[PDB]
């Protein structure tokens, strides 16, 4: 029996980002309190994941800040690398709220649109023909509401748009016939810094999408 | 009472592109003959109209061919250049379904969504203070089935993705809060290279696409359509 | 008689911003009053206009602030979207002044002239075979001595580039074997933010076009 | 209790596992259990964990005009920001370097290994967190095959003299860079029907070789005990 | 009497390419033979000249075939590298008539000119404080009407483009305040592969340019003269 | 018997940068008194020299505050512009301790080493076939311990990387089987801005180099 391959591409929420004061710096969460880790026990020995999570990435944008952030820019590559997969779970946005890069959730959506759309050609090649996976894009919670003094200014208007996320997630989502959840149907950012999640909150998260996973995939 | 001004941007059926044979050279249609054009006659003095139609334009993606191409590296200028506007439609996708672009029909979805929000967030400046307008965007109807064979090479599968856009279309602009019309439900690439558009065309086009302009423009109208 | 088609290419000036206090935010100059339209006018049914004015935009050079000013970013696209044309009038160069731009007025002539080559090489293909049209290089007059203290920061040694410019765009124009038309030596920024024009200014430089025009076209 | 060590895997088709065949392509993924990492993973134990990210057609650090997403140099940074905190950092690139459409020398080469072994160096580049950058062993591969894929000989002309050269290249970059250095081709060689890429029992060598060399770097004061 | 310091800015013409049959491989004209040596001396111990001659190097405009000969890469760096100067010599515009470059004659005055405002310019900094120098822009014969079969289909519709490169240099020099001097009005190319120099054309060329530069550098003793 | 060629490529140091207080505007060293004209005297007859030194020139990585200091920008053009040459001697890499451009010391290898390699691979083209020089790579002194104060916060750290620039300079040389020199063994930066040198060092290094070329071109 085939075990099934599950591909997760995030950012700090799923490397691991401790909450802390002040904000920075961190350490990552044990392995044992990453929800992934979580995701990957609920699911069972059929299941074997790979997980890509970067701390400060976006879905489509570069960061004015530092060259390496942008999802897009490392996902053909991450996919090719990691083929074949059975399922690409994308949890982004979180960052893509942050004022300087200036995003609508409108755009918000588009950018996570344009890595489905890299997921659906990938592989870009003769090479091999396994085809390409399935998607199932994570939109994040809100962000806390109060978040540490050293972060605010980079998250002014952030919490109104990753409240819109979901509704824009569901409809691109949709659009591109994949699938879709609401990780603010099930947990909510309860980190100190207003921003990262507690090891009580990935535990949630993880057994949660393990459920959804199996419903795709059995 | 204040003039409507409606902002149509498009590519070489927007220009007027006469099909003809040999595919290539073309002349323009007279304005006489002009989708935009009849579009305008049927709406009426209430509204004004501005049209930006380029042979070969894209939405979002670059022509190794050609640098001039891409709609998303003009529109958001354009767009300054003719605030205020009460409306952007927006009829592209023809030429992104071309072989060498490698494109799938919700890759083009994309595209007109990067449009649609160059459009929300339009003018990026404090220097005006009008509001953003609302964005129609029109589906262009599938390609011939007989393409000129000096332009065949360059649309092949590109059938099935201008058959595919309409769905796509409407998904990204019901997700963009904005409107969406069909081209190919009230006409069809009729030309004699299986890519461009006959007067006879144009006028369906026109004539179609100001009912819908009217319902979002004019009030009283829109209401009567919750009914 | 074939309808002759002239394409306008400018910057606020033939937008039509409308000098206010404080310099921002402005409203478009009713088109009754913007300068395109009364040379339009003074022209007659035998021409037809249209016009592309965008506040801000410069010849040849990117604007740091803004991606969408640089005139030779658009232009290409534009011929091509309007051909075919009969003239092409360019009046530009008041934004090149702009101190952090960082132009002499000899960069800004061959700024222009770049647009010249642009129209001349228009459109760039086989698509078409109408001829290119001629073009019209009309300098803009000097900026005013006195400038909204919002934006004077901005134009620190510009009016001096400003005064400069009628002489070098009449070279440029007479070596591109293209015509000249000074806007200075008819009118003068005589808007209250000491950069924009009035519309008893727009009017004069219109009707004074438009007697040019004839002149090149018949 | 002693703290899992974490070893980051960074290479080209080599890594990713692309089973040899006839024609070149397509190819199939070889099986987990014959993946040389795999067995680098098995000959290190418990005490180790292993993080593998192996692309076909990747170059050190240059773009392919063929394909955008080829540059390691392009991925390396996010790559190890993402799995931070590594022990270990071993690169195994250079093969596809050697194609004869990107026109590089040996030295070339060798620069490209270099400027990822500094990538590293200054790997993460932030406050966010503070552990320290790892270690690199920069692992050369073996020369190509003599007979290459009929379909992929146009590509490769040249190549051979530019793999065999690489070891030496790669060996003093490496030490100018203080990290460490291993010639894959001093245990295999390009064994693969196609000229250019691995069998599983070329794999398996690598796998075990490699291990030993890696416990060398990681627990050296073993190794200093087991010497005399 | 400070030494007067100028610097030559070329292609291949200035490199010393020797013309051959077959065109390429070529060696380099030896040093005697080189129009900027007899410039040299016809100038006397009054002047020092900077050589910088790179064959195909262009005026403004990247050569997809090679990325180092754009002119304009590379001048601003080589003026701070040679300050202070008295002149600035440019003859350049000979592989800008290449038919892959796709050039105009005007476009080419542009690169030229281009190139002068860097001059003018010139280092963009505090660290020193020398004037920036003047600039003779010369504008190259045309083109042989012969041209090495290897090179002729790289120069299609060049000989026209050539002969045209005097006229707009002239302009485009004059724009700028700055001189002129057409190689063609004293010299032509004559070397076997249609394209470069023999050493008698250098000796002409280079003591037609040292006339021209003295009237430049020593223009009290030039206006004197003019009786 | 060939007269032999030598290309010296180079910073300040080599255009000949006067040390003074303030540390800017300086004038260039009179030509009797540049280290490269001294090596040129002390070579003689047998020799020709050519020099391209520019303030403020690093090997291979762009100043965001000036494009024209990329030396490997720059090298390629110059190259093949001097060929035939018999030696191509570096000295670069003073710049390149800049705190801004935050380079390590074996990065500024790499970048002396990319200048190797285009010397290596020099001209690119079947349009002449002499054969490419060897290169001497020349390692600057350590900076002065005293900078001047307007120039010292762009060399924080700078001291210990140009330190450590011997070491890995030599190591990448003979890596690419090319030859090596360490001006620190013969001279120091002695110039009262803590950056550039004096006739009297210029002297020391012209002569000192000239013994080392003779070496490897007989």
């Amino acid at each position: 029996d085939k075990i099934k391959r599950v591909f997760v591409f995030g950012d700090s929420l799923t490397w691991g980002w401790t909450p802390v004061a002040p904000i920075v710096p961190t350490t990552r969460h044990p392995h044992a309190d990453r929800w992934t880790t979580v995701l990957g026990e609920n699911l069972g020995d059929g299941y074997e994941l790979v997980v890509d999570g970067l701390s400060g990435r976006t879905t489509n944008i570069d960061d004015p800040n530092d060259p390496k952030l942008n999802g897009a820019d490392y996902l053909p590559a991450a996919l090719a690398a990691h083929e074949p997969l059975d399922l690409v779970i994308i949890l982004l946005g979180t960052n893509d709220t942050k004022t300087y890069l200036n995003r609508t959730p409108f755009e918000i959506g588009l950018g996570a649109g344009a890595l489905i759309n890299m997921v659906q050609k990938s592989p870009g090649w003769d090479w091999t023909d396994y085809p390409p996976p399935p998607v199932l894009l994570i939109s994040p919670p809100p962000l806390g509401e109060t978040i540490d003094p050293l972060a605010a200014p980079i998250f002014v208007d952030g919490l109104a748009k990753s409240e819109a996320l979901p509704g824009v997630y569901k409809a691109i989502a949709e659009a591109a016939g994949e699938s879709f959840f609401d990780a603010g149907s099930v947990v909510s950012t309860d980190g100190v810094d207003g921003i990262h999640f507690t090891a009580e909150t990935n535990r949630t998260l993880g057994a949660a999408v393990a459920q959804k996973v199996k419903t795709l995939l059995q």
